[PDB]
């Protein structure tokens, strides 16, 4: 049942007054349109007025709540998703409570955890190295630490912001700060924006590439029509292609100007079409954007009908709160059957 080649994008950034002493992330700024002046708005996270277009079954939960973490792991078991890639924000995340709990809870059910390296302040080949060292030293011995073909896997969000020649210092065998053939080696997966920039993956000496964005066509790389061709490139260049599939997209609470990126779920049709494209590409690994990026409306996490004075939330009606967990399990089984064939 439980698939070790299916990886959800997991966010551990949520906090509440009960567990953390303040709202975290459920309270969120409202972003200005690109190139525009203005004051930055705020959604308080209070009075059920929260920074997302859907409303969680688990409410304004804390990522540091062991009961929530237990429930999230159980939801992955329901979805047959065996791997979570947790958002990682650099030094500020050293020793953070949620990661240890996630590992502990994953280990009880045979789930695994890998890391999604985010664009933290001062990110560079050197500080990425330091973070890999921290992650491997602190979590690498954990029974639930993910390895595939014997190697840890790291996704690197917006990696293209650091030049390939700089990455090569870290990822080339001869690189000046190389992790290759050290205890810090693994599979490093860069975010690609377009098929035509795939050579940058090779120049950077990365092991593969992923697409992240759940909204079809937001980038060339997140356009499913291009997935067969990208897989072909990956195979020809000894790289791992990891498409990212999502159930929809909407982020207009946090980005009111961003309606062009909205993708309706159409009672699961959007997810079906995208997941089928990912399987049909021939990729060996599939990533899911997202388990719980609530701000961007990409979550497969159960959502409920909800209204407050300030907002009426979207929801999954007339389908079950857990529809997207159920439907994920279906697609994971289709994926396993395709890979077996």
């Amino acid at each position: 049942t439980l698939d070790d080649h299916t990886i959800s994008f997991y966010y551990n950034w949520y906090g509440n007054p009960s567990v953390d002493g303040e709202m975290k992330h459920w309270m969120h700024p409202i972003a200005l349109a690109p190139g525009h002046s203005g004051d930055v708005g705020a959604i308080s996270g209070l009075n059920d007025d929260i920074a997302c277009n859907f409303y969680p079954e688990l409410g304004t939960y804390s990522s540091n709540d062991p009961e929530i973490i237990r429930k999230h792991i159980r939801m992955h078991i329901k979805a047959n998703v065996g791997v979570l890639s947790v958002t990682w924000w650099g030094e500020s995340d050293y020793g953070n409570q949620s990661v240890s709990l996630l590992l502990d809870e994953a280990a009880k059910v045979g789930a695994k955890v890998c890391f999604h390296i985010e664009p933290f302040n001062g990110r560079s080949p050197q500080t990425v190295r330091e973070n890999i060292q921290y992650i491997v030293d602190t979590y690498g011995d954990h029974p639930a630490f993910y390895r595939t073909h014997g190697k840890p896997l790291f996704f690197i969000y917006d990696s293209y912001l650091i030049k390939p020649a700089e990455w090569a210092k870290l990822f080339a065998a001869g690189g000046e700060i190389s992790v290759r053939n050290t205890k810090y080696d693994g599979l490093f997966i860069g975010l690609t924006l377009k098929e035509s920039e795939l050579p940058d993956i090779e120049t950077a000496c990365m092991d593969g590439f992923y697409t992240y964005f759940a909204a079809t066509g937001f980038t060339n790389a997140s356009t499913p029509a291009n997935w067969k061709s990208m897989q072909q490139w990956a195979k020809a260049h000894n790289k791992l292609f990891i498409p990212s599939v999502g159930p929809g997209y909407i982020d207009t609470r946090i980005r009111p100007w961003n309606g062009s990126t909205t993708r309706d779920r159409e009672n699961g049709k959007y997810y079906d079409d995208m997941y089928k494209a990912a399987i049909e590409s021939g990729a060996s690994y599939i990533s899911i954007t997202s388990f719980n990026e609530w701000h961007e409306g990409t979550q497969i996490e159960p959502a409920v009908s909800k209204k407050c004075d300030a907002f009426e939330y979207l929801d999954y009606k007339p389908l079950a709160d857990d529809y997207y967990l159920i439907r994920t399990a279906y697609w994971v089984d289709e994926f396993r059957k395709a890979r077996s064939a």
